[PDB]
C-alpha cells in the first residue's frame, strides 16, 4: 500500500524535470496519489515533461497573477476529478523574483514594481490558491507550500528573502482559515536544490561573484548539515511535502518542517 | 547631559500628537538632540501638531511611494541641516494598511492592489529611506523602525502582520548596506499603542467583534506582561528608541528590540 | 504496508496505557515495527501494562540515571533483537521533575538538588540514550524525544520548562553526533496531554490554583489551534513519532516537529 | 550628567582586568553609578584588580553554589551599602563549565556531576540571586546576565551552550517573578570576547584542532556581522549592560538583547 493510497492531490509549480514539484509529483504518484497538474506560460513544454510521470493526470493552466485562473480553478478541478470528489492535498511549489530583486542587483536598486510581481507570485498566491481550493477540499486535508529559510539574511537571495518571510506569516494565517474546513496548512522549508535558476548561478551566467556566493553557501550548507546536504537530490524534499500530504502529521498546522539537513540547526 | 547631545536626527511618521513618532520626537528633544521632521499629505495639521514639540525643527515633505520626494529627500534635508553636516539617526514609524487588509473584512478578500500598498508604506519604504538617507549619514549612526510582533498570527492584524514580517527581512537586509557605512539598523517592536487606528477599532468603528477582539488582546497583554503594559502611554517605547539612537547599543544591527512589557516571552 | 515494515524500534517510557509511549508503541506496532520496550522502577506494573499491545515485545530495565543500566543497555539490546542486527530508531519519551520544580512550590523554593534530578532525566539522558545506542543504529535510522514548548515561561511548569529548554539544546548536539552514524535526532513539541499526571492537577490534586491555571492553558490551547486540540488524545502525537521513525522525513535532524494543533503558531 | 547617576549597582564575575564584569563595572563608574562588587575565590587577587576600576567599592565574597553565602548575601549588601539604601542595579556575569563538558572532550564523555556543576554556576545561579536581591531592589531596577546564543549548535562550547539554553528559559522565569518588585530581568547576549579561556583556546592550549574550531568562529563572527565584531573589545557590551540597567529601556523584561555585531542576524 502506498502513503498517498486514494488520495486526489493538485500539484502546482512544474516547468522542468528539474522541478521540485516534478518529483513531488512523482513521489506521490508512486505513493498512490490520484493528481491534478497546474501549469503557467509553457504549457507545451509542460505537457511533454508532465508525460515522463509515472502516471497520466490532468494538466491545467493557472497563472497565480490572473483573476480569471483564479476564479474559475474550483470549477475546472472538479471537471477534472469528477462531480461529486474532493481534494485531499494542494502542492504550492511557485515562486519567482524578477533578477532586479535577486542576484547581482543591489538590494536598494530593486523597483517596487518588481518586488511587488514577486511577492504576489511567491507569498499572496499561497493564499489566493487556498482561497479557490479550500471549498473543494476534503476534512482531513492538507495544504503544502515551499519555502527557504529567511529567519537569517544571505547575499544574493535579497527579495525573495523578504518574500519568504512574506510567505511563512501568509502560511499562519492560511491555516486559521484551512482549520475552518479541517485542513492543515504547513511549509516545507528546503535546503538549496539544483534546479534550473540555481544551475545558471553557481555556473557563472550572473558572473564570477555570484557563482562564488552561491557556491559558498552550498557548501557551508553540506558541512553544516549534520546529515549532509545534496543539492542535486530533490527525493529528499518530495519525501518530506508527502510526509505533510499523508495522514502522518495530523496536529501540524501553520508551521514550516526544515527539509535542509538539520543545516538550519548548526552555527559551524 | 542629554542621552542624544548633538546629534542630528531625520523622525517621520508626525500626523497627531498621538503618533509614536511625536513622542519619539519630544523624548528625543528632551535629550538634547536636533531633529528633522517628515510629514505625509496633511503639511498643514502636522505643522500645528510639530509646533507642540518643545523645540523648533524643520518639517519636510515625505510620501514614501513618491519617487521624487526619495530622490530630492538627501539634498533637502542637507539644506535643512547646512551643508556639510550629517544625520546620526533615522526614525521611521511609516505604517499603512487598506481596511480590506486589516480588520474586519477576511483574510482572503483583500485584493492584492491594496496588498501591495499596504506592503510598500509599511515594509519597502524602510529600505527606500535608507538607500535616500544612508549617504548622508554618520559613521556610528543609526536607523530605527517600528514594528508589531508577526512570529504568531492573530485576529484582525491579517496583512499588516504579513507586512510587518517582510518589514524584519528588510531590516536585515537593510543593517547588511548601512554596515558599509558603519551604521546600524533595528526594529522596535512596540506593545499595542492607543494611536487613532487603535483607538477607533476599541471603540467600536468597526463593530461589536473587531472592538472585543482588540480588547481581548490588550487585557492579555497586560496579563502576560511581567512588567504590565499600558497601552494609553507610548513614553516607554519613544524612551527605547532613543536607546537605539544612543551610542548605548553599539553593537546591536538588523536586530529588534521588544518594547513591549515582557509581554512576547510568556505564554500565559 | 506498514508505515514502519521491517523497522526494529526502541521504544522508552511506558509506565501506564496513558503514556505517550505507550500510545506511540501501540501505532508503531499497528505499522508493522519490531518493538524493544524499556521500563522504569515498576517492571512488574509496566509487564502487565506491555500485555496489552497489539503484540508481543521484549522489556528490558533502564534507569537513566544508573551508569550500570547504561553501560550494559546496548548489550542487552543486541541479545532482544538477536546477534547481528541493529536498531532503525529509538524514542525517548522520559520526563521527571519533582515537585519543589513544578507545580505550586515558588519558582525560587525549587532546590538544585531537585532541579538537578529533573533536568539529569528530563534532557542529559536524551544525550545519554544516545550515547548507549549509536553503536548499535543503522544508517537511515531515527531518535525521538519528547519535548513541551519551552521558548515562552507559562505558570506552573516551571523547572520542566528549563530543563525542556536544556533538552531542545542536547537535541541539536545529539544530531551531530547521530549524524556521524547516518542517523537523524527530533524532538516532537506535543500540546497538553492528558497523562497521569496532568489529569492529577486538573482534578484539584495541587490545589484550586493549579487546576484553574492548568484548565485555563488547555482552553487556551484548543481556542488557539487553528484545528483544535484534544488533550484526552494521544494519537496524533504518537503518529507524528511515527512520520519522524520512518523515511518520510529524511533530511530533517536536530530539529522540532510540533504537534500540538498549530497553537504555537498563534497568539490569540 | 552619567547614565547611571544615583544608582547603586552590584556587580558579579570579575576574576582578571580581562572579564567581561571588570569592562561592565569600569563603564558603569565612569557612568556615575555606585557599585558593590562580588568575587568568588581568589579573594586577594579580586581586591588587587578590582584596585584598578575608577572608584572605590565594597568587595564582598559570593560563591553561588554555597548556600551560606545567598542566605547572607542581601544583609551583607544592606551593610555595605547603608541601612534604608536599596540596588537599583545587579549585574549577573558569572559561568562555569568543566573541561570535560567544553572543549576537547567528546560531548557524549561529559559526566553528569560535571554538566551539573556547569548548570548551577552558569544558569541556575541567575535565578538564585534574583531571589536574594529582590527584596533588597529598587521598583524600577534591572537584573543583568551575560549570554551566548545558544539557538543552534557549534563546536567545543558543548554542555555550555545547553546550559545557557537552561539560563535563557530562566530568565523568562525570573522576569515573572521579578516583575512583582518592578525589576526588569534581560540577557545580554555577546559576540565571542578574548577572556582568559578564550585567549588559551585561539592560543592553542587545548590542542591545534580546537584553536583551528575557535579561531574560525572568531573569522566567521566578524564576517556576518554586518558592522564587524573585534574579539579583541569588551566595550561595546558593556555599554550595552548600562544601556539594560538604565531607565531607556524600561518596556524590555525577560528578552535577549544581543550585543554581537549582528552576527546572529546574518547567514553568511
Ligand atoms: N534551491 C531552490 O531551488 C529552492 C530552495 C527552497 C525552496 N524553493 C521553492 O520551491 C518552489 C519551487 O521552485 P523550483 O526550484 O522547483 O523552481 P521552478 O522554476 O522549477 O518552479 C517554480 C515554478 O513557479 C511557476 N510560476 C512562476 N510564476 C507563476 C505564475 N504567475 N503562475 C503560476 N506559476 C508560476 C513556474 O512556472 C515554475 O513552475 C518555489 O516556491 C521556490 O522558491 C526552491
Ligand atoms: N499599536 C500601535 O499603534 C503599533 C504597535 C506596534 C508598532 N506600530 C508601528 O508604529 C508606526 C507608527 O504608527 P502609529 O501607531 O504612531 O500610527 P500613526 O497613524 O500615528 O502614524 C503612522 C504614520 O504613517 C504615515 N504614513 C502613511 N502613509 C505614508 C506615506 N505614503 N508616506 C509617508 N508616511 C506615511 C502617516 O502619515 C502617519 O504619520 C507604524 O509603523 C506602525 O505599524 C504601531
Ligand atoms: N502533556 C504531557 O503529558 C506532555 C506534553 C509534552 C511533552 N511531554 C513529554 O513526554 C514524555 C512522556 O511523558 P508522559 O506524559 O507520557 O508521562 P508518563 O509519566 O506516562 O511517562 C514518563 C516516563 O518517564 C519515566 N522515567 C522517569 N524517571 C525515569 C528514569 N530515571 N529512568 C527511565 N525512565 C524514567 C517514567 O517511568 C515514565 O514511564 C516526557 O518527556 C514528557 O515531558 C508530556
Ligand atoms: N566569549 C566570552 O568570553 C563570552 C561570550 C558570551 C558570554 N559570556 C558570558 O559572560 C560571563 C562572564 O564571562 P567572562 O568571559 O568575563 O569570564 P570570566 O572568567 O572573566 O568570568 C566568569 C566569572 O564567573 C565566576 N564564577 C565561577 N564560578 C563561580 C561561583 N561558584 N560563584 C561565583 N562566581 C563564580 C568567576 O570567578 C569569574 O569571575 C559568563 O556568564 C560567560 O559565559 C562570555
Ligand atoms: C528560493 C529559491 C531558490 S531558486 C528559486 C526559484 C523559484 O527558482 C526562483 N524564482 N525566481 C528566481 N529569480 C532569480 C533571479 C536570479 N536568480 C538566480 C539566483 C538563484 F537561483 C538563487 C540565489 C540567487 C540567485 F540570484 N533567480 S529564482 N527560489
Ligand atoms: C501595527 C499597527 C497598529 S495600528 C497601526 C497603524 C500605523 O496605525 C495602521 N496602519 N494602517 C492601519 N489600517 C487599519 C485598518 C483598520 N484598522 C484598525 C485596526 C487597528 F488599528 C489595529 C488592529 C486591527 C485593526 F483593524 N487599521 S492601522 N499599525
Ligand atoms: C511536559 C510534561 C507534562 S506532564 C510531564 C511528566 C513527564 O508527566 C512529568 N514529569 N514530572 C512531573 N512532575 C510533576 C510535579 C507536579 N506535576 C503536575 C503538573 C503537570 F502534570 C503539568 C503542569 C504542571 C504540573 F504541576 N508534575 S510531570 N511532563
Ligand atoms: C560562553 C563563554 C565563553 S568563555 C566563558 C567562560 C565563563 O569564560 C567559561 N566558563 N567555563 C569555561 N570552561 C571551559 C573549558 C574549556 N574552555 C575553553 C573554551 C572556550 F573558552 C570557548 C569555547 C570552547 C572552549 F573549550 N572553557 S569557559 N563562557
Ligand atoms: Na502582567
Ligand atoms: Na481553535
Amino acid at each position: 500500500t502506498g502513503l498517498l493510497d486514494g488520495k486526489r492531490i493538485l500539484v502546482s509549480g512544474i516547468i522542468t524535470d528539474s522541478s521540485i514539484a516534478f518529483h513531488i509529483a512523482r513521489v506521490a504518484q508512486e505513493q498512490g496519489a490520484q493528481l491534478v497538474l497546474t501549469g503557467f506560460d509553457r504549457l507545451r513544454l509542460i505537457q511533454r515533461i508532465t508525460d515522463r510521470l509515472p502516471a497520466k493526470a490532468p494538466l491545467l493552466e493557472l497563472d497565480v497573477q490572473n483573476e480569471e485562473h483564479l476564479a474559475s480553478l474550483a470549477g475546472r478541478v472538479t471537471e477534472a476529478i469528477g462531480a461529486g470528489n474532493k481534494l485531499d492535498g494542494v502542492v504550492h511549489s511557485i515562486g519567482f523574483m524578477p533578477q532586479t530583486g535577486m542576484g547581482i542587483n543591489p538590494f536598494f536598486d530593486a523597483p517596487y514594481a518588481d518586488v511587488s510581481k514577486g511577492i504576489h507570485i511567491s507569498a499572496y498566491s499561497y493564499a489566493s490558491m487556498a482561497k479557490a481550493l479550500l471549498p473543494i477540499m476534503n476534512p482531513g486535508g492538507s495544504i503544502v507550500g515551499m519555502d527557504f529559510d529567511p529567519s537569517r539574511a544571505m547575499p544574493a537571495y535579497n527579495w525573495m528573502t523578504v518574500a519568504k518571510s512574506a510567505l511563512e506569516s501568509v502560511n499562519r494565517f492560511v491555516a486559521r482559515e484551512a482549520g475552518k474546513y479541517g485542513v492543515r496548512s504547513n511549509l516545507v522549508a528546503a535546503g538549496p536544490i539544483r534546479t534550473l535558476a540555481m544551475s545558471a548561478i553557481v555556473g557563472g551566467a550572473l558572473g564570477e561573484e555570484a557563482g562564488a556566493q552561491i557556491q559558498l553557501l552550498e557548501e557551508g550548507w553540506d558541512q553544516r548539515a549534520p546529515i549532509g546536504w545534496n543539492m542535486k537530490d530533490a527525493t529528499p524534499v518530495a519525501k518530506t511535502v508527502c510526509a505533510l500530504l499523508s495522514d502522518w502529521l495530523p496536529a501540524t498546522t501553520g508551521d514550516i518542517i526544515y527539509a535542509d539537513g538539520g543545516a538550519h540547526t548548526q552555527l559551524l
